């Protein structure tokens, strides 16, 4: 097993800790963890291609989708959902992420939106780029685990 972990850290009140795990080279990867400092809703979270206002991450050349689309970004996973104080609970299992080999999204930016993806399903092309997501709220390296 794998393991990476994110800080989310931005120019507001939005934090977390954001935990990926991979039992396998080529296994799901489960991701975890809390964001505060938001507001009731829902939020875009994606892996971003930003090692280094950057594109999803998108190896391999595909438009925007929700992570259980067909056609989607690598770093297509969806939203998170805040509570009325701002707590965003996250618990995913994603199948084209991965920690390790050629695509690996070790040293990209995990980031979280001020606004809901809409999941490649709106009415223009930026939902097929970004799904109107907006800007972003806080983002973090992801890296291996210490
Ligand atoms: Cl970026
Ligand atoms: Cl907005
Ligand atoms: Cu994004
Ligand atoms: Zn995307």
């Amino acid at each position: 097993a794998t393991k990476a972990v994110a800080v989310l850290k931005g120019d507001g009140p939005v934090q977390g800790i954001i935990n990926f795990e991979q039992k396998e080279s080529n296994g799901p990867v489960k991701v975890w963890g809390s964001i505060k400092g938001l507001t009731e809703g829902l939020f875009g979270f994606h892996v971003h291609e930003e090692e280094d206002a950057g594109p999803h991450f998108n190896p391999l050349s595909r438009k925007h989708g929700g992570p259980k689309d067909e056609e989607r970004h690598v770093g297509d996973l969806g939203n998170v959902t805040a509570d009325k104080d701002g707590v965003a609970d996250v618990s995913i299992e994603d199948s084209v992420i991965s920690l390790s080999g050629d695509h690996a999204i070790i040293g990209r930016t995990l980031v979280v939106h001020e606004k809901a993806d809409d999941l490649g399903k709106g009415g223009n092309e930026e939902s097929t780029k970004t799904g109107n997501a907006g800007s972003r709220l806080a983002c973090g390296v992801i890296g291996i685990a210490q």
